[PDB]
């Protein structure tokens, strides 16, 4: 065939139930995770791809940045709560990476404020029961799928993207191959 377990994808030994469609992994300290979304935008162009009625979900993973890190996976739940990922991704990856501007907590409520989210209504949605559900909802899927690194991505519990397996001489080709990839397990 065209598409491979060991080329494309490889499967999981433990499926996982009930685990979302399409689930990427990341982490604003990872320098692949910096790479897949502001170089390559691996996200943006899975979804144009993805069939219809099948979303993509996107978790914050804490083994990178130490207590910085545990901060940048409960943002990001506040982010998901208040809807405004699209918002804070750019400024969160640079403010980490690039000028290195984000070093405490109150750095990355700073993002949030400039990209629109009121500093109350931050706080608010930081301190509430849904965003602690939502953090241990992050954790319990990476342990889940047994993560050890990002980037990464599982379609519908079962197959894990090997995009080390993609052509990486033409960053275009690797991206639709990537997307390519996941609309294929979409409908494994």
């Amino acid at each position: 065939a065209q598409y491979e377990d060991g080329k494309q994808y490889t499967t999981l030994e433990k499926p996982v139930a009930g685990a979302p469609q399409v689930l990427a992994f990341f982490s604003f300290f990872c320098p692949h995770c910096y790479q897949f979304e502001e170089v390559l935008h691996i996200s943006d162009n899975v979804k144009k791809k993805l069939p219809e009625g099948v979303k993509m979900t996107k978790y914050h993973v804490n083994f990178m940045g130490g207590d910085l890190g545990k901060d940048l996976t409960q943002a990001w739940a506040v982010a998901m709560a208040l809807g405004v990922e699209d918002k804070v991704t750019v400024p969160l990856f640079e403010g980490v990476q690039k000028t290195q501007t984000i070093r405490s907590a109150s750095d990355i409520r700073d993002v949030f404020i400039n990209a629109g989210i009121k500093g109350e209504e931050y706080d608010a949605a930081w301190n509430s029961f849904v965003v602690k559900s939502l953090v241990a909802q992050q954790e319990k899927a990476a342990a889940d799928v047994q993560l050890r690194g990002v980037p990464a991505m599982f379609v519908n519990g079962k197959y894990q993207l090997n995009p080390q397996g993609m052509d990486t001489s033409n960053m275009d080709v690797f991206v639709q191959q990537y997307a390519d990839t996941v609309k294929y397990l979409s409908e494994k």
